[PDB]
């Protein structure tokens, strides 16, 4: 039956790629105008897609993937197998897909008021207010507003959702939800390698947490911060506190060595979304990487709708599997914050076009990981002043203490956050935790991890965890930890590949050939192969590791302990 493999994975392409494309059609017509309209005709295609899954999928099944010869045969087949949510009786499928949706507009419609009328969205009014206000209260205002109307809508879905993700899970073979979801890694010792990554930069994080929670002692008083404690949740300059770039300015480590207003620059200069995705598109091709199509930018929404249309802001790359048609989704706004997430995401659309020509079931990255990290390498050397200096955004010891300072409110600090939001869930599918539960577990696990503390008691009714986008939305956390991971040793390895000498934090890939051909190389794999091999043809071996980025801020590690040490903090949290 090795022929009929061979015809049945032909077939499925083909298939396949016609009715994804049609998918994804009306998947980006909600997403980009939310409506009664986009969301029925979302749902009826949901249940299109679904019926060729089944069909094919259970065609699948009555393989022996084991007698299979060819590899990339076998591997194809073995993933038709798990059809996923399609997996549900027709019933329970169209209760999920509607659970599904309705998150998503609860979250992507929801706002905070005052009393007079004025309400704000998420984007770009709370997360500006997040950023930028300096006042306690002001900030309490917009953290709790924001939870009590986001958070709290959406734990009337959570356990429904919960209940039909597992079954669909149980259905494809698997134990539970997060079972599934850690498959995608197809890692065995998943959770144990994660793990030892997680305490390898404890250090690193900790010595950053109290430094900045002195900082905050300085600036919010010594009766609203406990040196000795964890730090409010609603002071680190963005809502999750999964980053704190924000708050730079208030600690700063040498404020004698100004550096320009990079935001007020790109203002000043007229700098627009379209500009911040041209220059993305402009590093990329620097590289010898591929320049997104015409089409890209007809198509992609680079700014928030002015239409009066209601959307999902959220940031995404699309990928509408003709080979064609790739766009973005993003409410970008000019700063340096999004001028990053702008590489983000143009990361993901080369890694589409890489993979471009292979059977649509390996047009994924070598494992979600892979797929957010391509942008964010590019970015960190966006991201150094001389680069900056370059796009003249920006004008010595002390200033590269700065930077690494503000490299790590964003990097390390997401370490501890990007880790924790899927340790929770994972516990949530399994049955570990109950909706009785919910929200004081996930509050654990934001002390245990991050050292934060809710500024306000929380209550019966609260489910925080549902104000942060991709739990309501249903995508898979995990991937951004092992992204700031590997991140690190893609710029170390494509670095060494362009010929860098000293500091890493201080290179810049701009141009090189030499990084863009080993990103290439390994893109071009797809998810054709386990993502092992992907690894070793960019850094040279083929695991994970926390060395690279640990070199990276070596020497902010020991200037925090240093600064650390001469103020006598008590790292941790007692
Ligand atoms: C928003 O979706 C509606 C369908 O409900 C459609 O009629 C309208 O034209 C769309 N708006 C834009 C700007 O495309
Ligand atoms: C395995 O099948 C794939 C898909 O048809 C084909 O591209 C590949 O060359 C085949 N490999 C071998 C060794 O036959
Ligand atoms: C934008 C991307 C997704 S394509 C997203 O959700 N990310 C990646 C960086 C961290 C993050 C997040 O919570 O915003
Ligand atoms: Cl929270
Ligand atoms: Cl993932
Ligand atoms: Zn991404």
């Amino acid at each position: 039956d090795e022929a009929e493999a061979s015809k049945f994975v032909e077939e499925y392409d083909r298939t396949s790629q016609v009715v994804w494309n049609e998918y994804a059609e009306a998947n980006w017509n909600y997403n980009t105008n939310i409506t009664t309209e986009t969301s029925k005709i979302l749902l009826q295609k949901n249940m299109q897609i679904a019926n060729h899954t089944l069909k094919y999928g259970t065609q699948a099944r009555k393989f022996d993937v084991n007698q299979l010869q060819n590899t990339t045969i076998k591997r194809i087949i073995k993933k038709v197998q798990d059809l996923e949510r399609a997996a549900l009786p027709a019933q329970e499928l169209e209760e999920y897909n509607k659970i599904l949706l309705d998150m998503e507009t609860t979250y992507s419609v929801a706002t905070v008021c005052h009393p007079n009328g004025s309400c704000l969205q998420l984007e770009p009014d709370l997360t500006n207010v997040m950023a930028t206000s300096r006042k306690y209260e002001d900030l309490l205002w917009a953290w709790e507003g924001w939870r009590d109307k986001a958070g709290r809508a959406i734990l009337q879905f959570y356990p429904k959702y919960v209940e039909l993700i597992n079954q669909a899970a149980r259905l494809n073979g698997y134990v539970d939800a997060g079972d599934s979801w850690r498959s995608m890694y197809e890692t065995p010792s998943l959770e144990q390698d994660l793990e030892r990554l997680f305490q390898e930069l404890q250090p690193l994080y900790l010595n950053l947490h109290a430094y900045v929670r002195r900082a905050l002692h300085r600036h919010y008083g010594a009766q609203h911060i406990n040196l000795e404690g964890p730090i409010p949740a609603h002071l680190l300059g963005n809502m999750w506190a999964q980053t704190w770039s924000n708050i730079y300015d208030l600690v700063v480590p040498f404020p004698s060595a100004p550096s320009m207003d990079t935001t007020e620059a790109m203002l000043k200069q007229g700098w627009t979304p379209r500009r911040m995705f041209k220059e993305a598109d402009d590093f990329f091709t620097s590289l010898g990487l591929l320049p997104v199509p015409p089409e890209f930018w007809n198509k992609s929404m680079l700014e928030k709708p002015t239409d009066g249309r209601e959307v999902v802001c959220h940031a995404s790359a699309w990928d509408f599997y003709n080979g064609k048609d790739f766009r973005i989704k993003q409410c970008t706004t000019v700063n340096l914050e999004d001028l990053v997430v702008a590489h983000h995401e143009m990361g993901h659309i080369q890694y589409f076009m890489q993979y471009k020509d292979l059977p649509v079931a390996l047009r994924e990255g070598a494992n979600p990981g892979f797929h957010e990290a391509i942008g964010d390498v590019l970015a960190l050397s966006v991201s150094t002043p001389k680069h900056l200096h370059s796009l003249n955004l920006l004008s010595s010891d002390e200033h590269d203490i700065n930077f690494l300072m503000k490299m790590a409110l964003d990097k390390i600090a997401f370490i501890p956050f990007s880790y924790l939001v899927d340790q929770w869930r994972w516990r949530v599918f399994d049955g570990s935790i109950t909706k009785e539960n919910y929200n004081q577990e996930w509050w654990s696990l934001r002390l245990k991890y991050q050292g934060l503390c809710p500024p306000v008691p929380r209550t019966q009714g609260d489910f925080d965890p549902g104000a942060k986008f991709h739990i309501p939305s249903s995508v898979p956390y995990i991937r951004y930890f092992v992204s700031f991971i590997i991140q690190f040793q893609f710029h170390e390895a494509l670095c060494q590949a362009a010929g860098h000498t000293g500091p890493l934090h201080k290179c810049d890939i701009y141009q090189s050939k030499e990084a863009g051909q080993r990103l290439a190389t390994a893109m071009k794999l797809g998810f054709s192969r386990p993502w092992p091999e992907a690894m070793q043809l960019i850094t040279g071996q083929p695991n994970m590791s926390a060395s690279a980025m640990l070199s990276y801020f070596k020497p902010l590690l020991d200037w925090l302990r240093t600064e650390n040490e001469l103020h006598g903090e008590k790292l941790g949290w007692p």
